[PDB]
RNA sequence: GUACACACCGCCCGUCACACCAUGGGAGUGGGUUGCAAAAGAAGUAGGUAGCUUAACCUUCGGGAGGGCGCUUACCACUUUG
């Protein structure tokens, strides 16, 4: 396993914030209009975390323009330029997807302080 | 006696056929308004308060009081369902 490993870590991004499930995060992504390059924002609510090295990925809900709207990022691809976290969420399940059936006031999720 | 008066060779009724017009019913169906039973909860105001932060007052100079933000509850507009 470790050719396979080797090539996977040359690619690992060595910048990723940690950020937990019920989070709210904003990830900057590079988009393409012609030949301009500009940076769109995507924030949102983490529901799911995909740990798997090179591999890993991150699932992250809002409501846009009154529509749900649900992004599964590849962590470590480079469209991905930044991730920050916004606030600091407290659940207790690792995957969120219960906030698929809730909106407005029965989707709050409680600040975590710490 | 009379409903006749170009005066019984008068007057006149209804179905049927033709033309036009408005209207009742009608499998139902589309709009407008509205009742009831719920869902919903922006902003505002009021109550509460983990957490964060504080120009005037009081300090035994560490802080205290009080305030603000944030969070939360109540009321409620949009909107949704039957
Ligand atoms: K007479
Ligand atoms: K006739
Ligand atoms: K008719
Ligand atoms: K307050
Ligand atoms: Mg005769
Ligand atoms: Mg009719
Ligand atoms: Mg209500
Ligand atoms: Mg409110």
């Amino acid at each position: 396993s470790n050719i396979i490993k080797q090539l996977e870590q040359e690619q690992m991004k060595q910048d990723v914030p940690s950020f937990r499930p019920g989070d709210t995060v904003e990830v900057k992504v590079w988009v393409v209009e012609g030949s301009k390059k500009r940076l769109q924002a995507f924030e949102g609510v983490v529901i799911a975390i995909r740990n798997r090295g090179l591999h890993s990925a991150f699932t992250v809900r809002k409501i846009s323009n009154g529509e749900g709207v649900e992004r599964v990022f590849q962590t470590h691809s480079p469209v991905v330029d930044s991730i920050s976290v916004k606030r600091r969420g407290a659940v207790r399940k690792a995957k969120l997807y219960y906030l698929r059936e809730r909106t407005g006031k029965a989707a709050r999720i409680k600040e975590r302080l710490n």
